[PDB]
């Protein structure tokens, strides 16, 4: 329910590589290789209680160049398990 912009350093690079790896498993456009993550990187924090504040998890929304094409990837991350899932991977999209 709450959003912020985060940096595009190693953490974000790694998330984008995760997205590329997960997309390559479903392979609905051949096999891709990670080039770069670009700004902006959005991080949504999902809370138990619009009001109350235990964090349930997150979503990251990234712009990722892979095999020279620009994609929008959304990744969920569960707060308790720390487990991540590729939610969607759409593109080519225009540059933000």
């Amino acid at each position: 329910g709450e959003w912020e912009i985060i940096d595009i350093g190693p953490f974000t690079q790694n998330l984008a590589k995760f997205a590329v790896d997960e997309e390559n498993k479903i392979g609905q456009y051949g096999r891709l290789t990670f080039n770069k993550v670009i700004r902006p990187c959005m991080k949504k924090t999902i809370y138990e209680n619009e009001g109350f504040r235990e964090i349930k998890g997150y979503e990251y929304q990234l712009y990722v160049y892979a095999s020279d094409k620009l994609f929008r990837a959304d990744i969920s991350e569960d707060y308790k398990t720390r487990g991540r899932k590729l939610l969607r991977f759409n593109g080519p999209v225009p540059p933000p």
